[PDB]
């Protein structure tokens, strides 16, 4: 028994309070660059249960639950390489920034 | 310093609202099948601090904090192989379903 | 596409209710010992974005969002080896205890 049961879906909450980042926005981009700038964004893909990938546009939307959603349904998002990640709340206020996901 | 401190205990919350799947139920089963059906379920074990494993019955119960619990105490659950996972709230409504935890 | 976007910062919540362990404390110690006892604690370091590590004193503080904070800012904590971890709420009541993070 090596496979531990847990929750695989990521949840994004505030950094100064216990609240989901409801209607927030996540920008994915080049390692150590501001992903909010369109020129720094990288391709993001939805990985279907099928195993296929459908590239979508940014930013990614975080629903009321703090989970990324596309077309009203929870999705798994993946990129080809490491990336920087900036999370903004519904009011365009920056919640968090991870320069290099791969190093964190 | 390569060991980063984190929270190893999984937490299960609702998919459309920021709440715990309080008193919900988790079914673990064959990859890509409906775990709710007893014919698709696979063994689930509590992994004790001891390293020992004690097989328990399904479904797994989620307490009010959104954590799996057994005998009134937080427990770590493991399976031998990959599995599909379906989460239901206290009212029998499906919260989420991951057909293959390994791929996710 | 193998890099999945997720939330990398750990969040600490209560075990009997869906709340953040606001202003709680985390003790890191020798595997299978009470980390609250200083004799059992191991060194803990903040890993800065820079890649540098600065040792800090224990216990680690959890803010209102249930996130580890130091000097008022969210930090990434790392240690040298596996460890036991005890989490306590603002009232000194124990919330959780993981004897060996490496096994869990």
């Amino acid at each position: 028994a090596n496979v531990v049961v847990s929750n695989p879906r990521p949840i994004f909450t505030e950094s100064r309070s216990f609240k989901a980042v409801a209607n927030g926005k996540i920008y994915i981009g080049q390692i150590d660059t501001d992903p909010v700038n369109p020129a720094n964004q990288i391709p993001v893909y939805i990985e279907n249960e099928d195993g296929s990938h459908v590239q979508i546009t940014q930013p990614l939307i975080i629903n009321a639950a703090g989970k990324i959603v596309y077309n009203g349904q929870l999705v798994k998002i993946v990129t080809v390489q490491g990336h920087s990640m900036a999370i903004y709340d519904a009011n365009g206020s920056q919640v968090d920034y991870i320069a290099n996901v791969l190093k964190y």
